[PDB]
């Protein structure tokens, strides 16, 4: 409880849909307090790209991500991102990484990867990040911290 929560799937699809919309795409092209969390994540991901733009490179070539890639390859990269533990900034970097991997996959004519990356992100969020998030005050704590720094 939970095996795979709908709220974790929704957070991921809403974030990825936003990043793909910024590149002119609809989520439907790739796949078949809550509003405040969605908006804070959108804003934090946009700020993360302005501050750490150099990291937004040819991710699918650097990580050899193809239509043959399975979940454990994605988990190894994200475990590197969280190698020294979890914090809010690293969670924003994780969402941003998934968004950039989706955008790059579409650019490299590997549209098939988008729904897969969404599922891998929702799995990692559910299994390896939600326990930390709940222990550290929940998503409404992030909304408060982000909004107050803003
Ligand atoms: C393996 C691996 C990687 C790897 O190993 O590192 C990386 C990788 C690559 C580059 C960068 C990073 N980062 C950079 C940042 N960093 C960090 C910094 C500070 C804190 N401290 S904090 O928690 O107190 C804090 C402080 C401030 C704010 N926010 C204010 C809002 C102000 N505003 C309201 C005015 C500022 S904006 C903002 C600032 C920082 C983070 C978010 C938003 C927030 N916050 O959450 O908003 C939280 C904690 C963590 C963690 C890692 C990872 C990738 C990767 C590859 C490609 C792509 Cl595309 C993505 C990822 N990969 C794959
Ligand atoms: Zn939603
Ligand atoms: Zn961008
Ligand atoms: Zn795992
Ligand atoms: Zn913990």
């Amino acid at each position: 409880s939970e095996f795979m929560s709908q709220s974790n799937r929704e957070l991921v699809v809403d974030f990825l849909s936003y990043k793909l919309s910024q590149k002119g795409y609809s989520w439907s092209q790739f796949s078949d307090e809550s509003e405040a969390v969605k908006q804070a994540l959108r804003e934090a991901g946009d700020e993360f790209e302005l501050r750490y733009r150099r990291a937004f490179s040819d991710l699918t070539s650097q990580l050899h991500i193809t239509p043959g890639t399975a979940y454990q390859s994605f988990e190894q990269v994200v475990n590197e991102l969280f190698r020294d533990g979890v914090n809010w900034g690293r969670i924003v970097a994780f969402f941003s990484f998934g968004g950039a991997l989706c955008v790059e996959s579409v650019d490299k004519e590997m549209q098939v990867l988008v729904s897969r990356i969404a599922a891998w992100m929702a799995t990692y969020l559910n299994d390896h990040l939600e326990p930390w998030i709940q222990e550290n005050g929940g998503w409404d704590t992030f909304v408060e911290l982000y909004g107050n720094n803003a």
